[PDB]
């Protein structure tokens, strides 16, 4: 797994749990920092190496814009990502 | 704790997961007789009396439509049970 993938992969769940987070609901989930760390976690969990968690902030937020951009309804964008980010969010538990 | 309120306190949270799996977008969550188990689940690790699952359907059904029923917006809703059922969901998974 490159390290481009892996920035990439835990920019895209932190990303889209600020988006649940903010936008669908998800109270339940922490605060941005957090959800960083969380991303981070993952990371070390599987031994990748040591990601830059302000390079990870600068990918997710672009992430994020996109998710926000994107023209899906809210309701399907909520679905998918509610779905999608089960395993993430156990974790980041 | 009195069996009227471990039904009411299982019937709650069953019928609460039901609300946010149709109703707040919570597509990861399982299907109504999934969720009528984790329930029962839930009492049984408590140890307890068994719990006719059939009384918690009906039960449920009833705490359901009094969360559709109220008039508080659907916003405030989805983000109230997200959050109290939480820890319902990490049981259930």
């Amino acid at each position: 797994v490159s390290g481009q993938a892996q920035l990439e992969q835990l920019a895209s769940v932190a990303a889209g749990a600020r988006y649940l987070k903010n936008k669908c609901n998800r109270s339940d989930l922490p605060a941005d920092e957090a959800i960083n760390r969380a991303a981070i976690n993952v990371g070390k969990k599987r031994g990748w190496a040591n990601i830059d968690a302000n390079l990870l902030s600068q990918r997710s937020a672009q992430l994020y814009q996109q998710l926000q951009q994107d023209s899906t309804p809210e309701a399907t964008k909520c679905s998918q990502f509610n779905r999608q980010l089960a395993p993430f969010i156990d974790s980041l538990r």
